[PDB]
DNA sequence: TGTCCCCCGCGTTTTAACCGCCAAGGGGATTACTCCCTAGTCTCCAGGCACGTGTCAGATATATACATCCTGTGCATGTATTGAACAGCGACGAT
C-alpha cells in the first residue's frame, strides 16, 4: 500500500421566542381599531 | 453614517377595578295657586339720521442723514525653500 511509497507520497484518499419590536404594537393597533369599548377606566375617571 | 439610549417586549409581583347586593335620603319632577310682569294699544315728541359744509390730520413727493451688510484690503504667523558658510579628501609643490 501507500506505506511503501518512499517518494511522491500519494495523499489522495486519506486525511422562549420573542417577537421583533413593533409587531405586538401594530397588532394592538389592529385590535383596538376594530373595537369601540372604552379604554380609560371608569372609576379613576369618575 | 455612526453612536448611545430610549422604549418594546416579557415574566413576575402588586393593586384596585369591577360586580353583586342592600340601605337611605337628597333633590328633581309634578301640581295647584296667585300676582307681578310683559305684550299689545294708543298718543306724544325728541333722539337719531340724512344732508350740507368747512378744514386740518394725514397721504405724497422730495431731499438728507443713519444703519448695516458684505467684500476687500491690511495684519500676523507658520512653513517651505534656498543660499551661504561651516565642515572633507587628495594631489601638488615648496621647504
Amino acid at each position: 500500500a501507500r506505506t511503501m511509497q518512499t517518494a511522491r507520497k500519494s495523499t489522495g484518499g486519506k486525511a422562549p421566542h420573542r417577537y421583533r419590536p413593533g409587531t405586538v404594537a401594530l397588532r394592538e393597533i389592529r385590535r383596538y381599531q376594530k373595537s369601540t369599548e372604552l379604554l380609560i377606566r371608569k372609576l379613576p375617571f369618575q
